[PDB]
């Protein structure tokens, strides 16, 4: 459900900018053998900005139709205007999937209020858990702990992705809120350290080519083995930072590509094709994780 | 026209958030009769951000019937994806706007080259001049003079709407671009400092409320007359700050309402109501301006 | 020694500007009695920077003098001057003192080479213990993990205080180093999450006044009771907060006077007396932490 | 002379460290012929920070005997203790010097008011015309513009030399200092735009090595031919920016040495010899700048 390595997963596309079914059926049959706990469908790392949402609705509903029900499939729903994110949300309602990641509006800048009456207004239109999703490098806007304590009173608020790799919003968020909201980092680098202070798992780039390492880690976490975690994080730490050297997901559609995983590693314009400088770094990164 | 004084219009709403055909009349009453040079129709202050790309095309082409010939308009064209940007560029060929603002793409992030490939391919698929728009607070990205200049190359690129506020970015671009590619200030606090170093006119919020101490300005500042320029500069600095106070547009169009130039200060989630306190402020900078 | 709660004492002075002895004496005996781990004696919070070098050697020395035995004092011994840091550390030699906290220098901005050689040449010169400090914000300058690496391999360079409040630097240099080398916060708001994943104290500014909840805190984060420890954090945390509501030690100072621990609140130029605004913000944390 | 082009001399060291008295007359020999209009002696660019009162009190003496009357001299005496800044300050009472460049207190971090009280103190204490100097990315303070316009009225502060390169506040600061304050950059990359904004010259790192086309840049500024001196920006733009490829004074000193002005390139640590790489980057920016 909303613990563990969750994978954001990338849309792969064939050479013209289409999702490719045989490709994401292998990546779906991947996730399902390596024990990943859930894909996020079109969110940051699956394109969701290039997707129109008719391309983003059927991407999410071709994962479902996939994973078959094998993986909970959670759907990338945010949108910078309250009334386009509550219709979003409402083609997914009675859709098979368990819940959908909503990032804070990009671009308009609205205040803490604004947050709190857009996500409320979206949790108020479904019956579909809802995870916050907080990443003010993408979008100009920090979700404060305050606001996620004052959301996290919603009933289908139910956790939050924090991708600021800040790690004191651990500790601030997790004292605002009940038992039951899940802290998910959403910041590769720092998960398995938001982990150690008490966070409930990632929404990883990463787990896009390291599925079984990601989930082996995750599952340590949890039980309380960090020090048999760290080793594995540490094996994946060029990944973790280098999966970033290209804009996300230029390098892990080009790693997935270079390990079968895809047919094509196209995305859309102004994402652009990795450069040979990044092919080799993410090479590099890949032969340290012991996969090539 | 595409210096001195350029306002980025409120999009004027009624009660329910659909734009007041006799409140936007008002404003560009308002402007042909006070000097502003041109009008940016769906900028970032004509919230850009929620209206979907029908409603963003009927602004614009209400916004030029209005006009009716007496002031030149530019439509806000920008996207994030790039397919998408072409598609609404194609909507306002043979429209009767005389240009569009483009904005860099938002939470995506490309790479330089990402936008290098982005611009060029809009521009491309048009006649229409196009300003490019940086504004890396609310995008994520930051458009650098190094690929401002190899923009400025394209025929019909033509200039910059820079809002960074980092002064040093006017010569960092003028010195890598022909004399005649325009250099807009898309900062208030800080655009007469701006064109005191050479640019050539702002893309303002303030001149929505003070459009002919704006255009003055303008002017006095494209004739070299700077100290002239600045004692009305003094007068609006606290608008220029105040009208930030709460997230572009709502001081604004409070402003607005309160001058009598729009029937309704209303906006779209997730922008939210003007708060107690922030009209205290902008109506302390209203009368510091001599407007109330 | 090195471990637990470590208070970076403040220097009380009288009226004048020079060390209270008894006063002194007073704050000594209460970290006697309330299980303080150590004494750091002329750090930040001591004002070394407003102390000439026989004015910071005679405070440490009668800070010797008077723990008496009963509790390990560790002198602050920066400078921005490898030279100096080496005559004021050689001060030292043979004193009492169980090591020396050294800060990276100041104003200066060295490279990471530099660090390097500064660091190494001072440990050369004594067989004292040494605590690399990193405080950037007030240095303008970032010790790097790879560089405390470096540094660690120097026999008598045995940990170091991260004053950053990034706490993804507790991982990242705990790989680089030996097991036995010290992880201590230097960030009270941040410091037991800092234990939680996996450093071994802190020196801490709210020790000062909450000597007991702070050393019965680092107990429990030792012990791997944290939900335990942070019941006690959140009773501190307006005081991690607010005791830099003004510059520090301004505010400590002041809690101190209120709390009896010291006879004046005192401060030498360019630190001025604390506002009344500050009084009634740093009252209302010691209520919260029941102190007053 | 407080206005054009002045140089923050470097100290040129023998290789024990110690100041050259033969490579400092050849260096002020240099600046006499060159048009500089005044010598700050034993500045940021004089590594201030690693000579003691003594051996910078000497360095001021040597300078000012070997200007013999050519060349008016202003002395660094700016200190973290205001008690310290004061005693410096005195040492050049009848001296020769004709001002005093006062840094805001570094590492300590003082208030506005703290700021105020500083220099206020260090005013009142002598008849010597002081410059503020404002360098938050080496001080961890920022002397903001309220606090100058404050300090502007104390009869012997007459100036600043703002280092922050934010160009906004030549204009923040104008607006609230008599028409006699003189307002100088501390930035070489940005110190023309400075100028063209209203600011009175520059106290130059470039102007080390390049001391006649600084000269007449600052010149042709003054006499508003801004196109004129942006030419010549324009040839020392990559020293400006390369003297600063490795800490300063480091590149300024080898380059010195390349050209024949210094002896040696030596410095005190915690600076260090120049890199390879650095010395290759340097070389390159005095060939653009036609000086090799
Ligand atoms: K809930
Ligand atoms: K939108
Ligand atoms: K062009
Ligand atoms: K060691
Ligand atoms: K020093
Ligand atoms: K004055």
């Amino acid at each position: 459900m909303f613990t563990g390595s969750i994978v954001a997963i990338v849309t792969p596309m064939d050479e013209k900018g289409n999702v490719c079914r045989a490709s994401l059926k292998k990546l779906i049959d991947y996730h399902v053998a390596s024990g990943t706990s859930a894909i996020v469908s079109v969110g940051t790392t699956g394109e969701f900005a290039t997707l129109n949402h008719d391309e983003h609705a059927d991407v999410v509903m071709m994962t479902l139709d996939l994973a078959d029900g094998r993986i909970p499939v959670i759907a990338g729903t945010g949108a910078n205007a309250t009334a386009e994110a509550i219709s979003l949300t409402q083609r997914f309602n009675d859709s098979g999937i368990v819940g959908c990641l909503t990032v804070t509006p990009y671009y308009n800048r609205p205040s803490q209020e604004g947050l709190y009456q857009h996500f409320k207004a979206i949790a108020e239109h479904t019956d579909l858990p809802q995870i916050l999703y907080n990443v003010p490098s993408r979008t100009g806007c920090d979700l404060l702990p305050e606001t996620v304590g004052r959301l996290a009173k919603v009933k289908n608020i139910i956790g939050i992705k924090e991708a600021t790799g800040n790690l004191t919003r651990v500790n601030q968020i997790k004292e605002l809120v009940s038992d039951d909201f899940v802290l998910l980092s959403g910041d590769d680098a720092s998960a398995l350290d938001f982990m150690q202070l008490g966070g409930h798992g990632v929404i990883s780039v990463t787990a896009n080519v390291a599925a079984r390492d990601m989930a082996q880690m995750c599952k340590l976490a949890a039980e309380g083995h960090f020090a048999e975690a760290r080793v594995i994080n540490q094996r994946l730490m060029p990944l973790h930072n280098k999966l970033f050297v290209e804009p996300n997901p230029i390098p892990v559609k080009w790693a997935c590509k270079e390990l079968g995983l895809v047919a094509t590693d196209t995305l859309r314009l102004p994402m652009t094709p990795i450069t040979d400088s990044g092919r080799e770094t993410v090479r590099a990164a890949l032969k340290h994780a012991g996969l090539l």
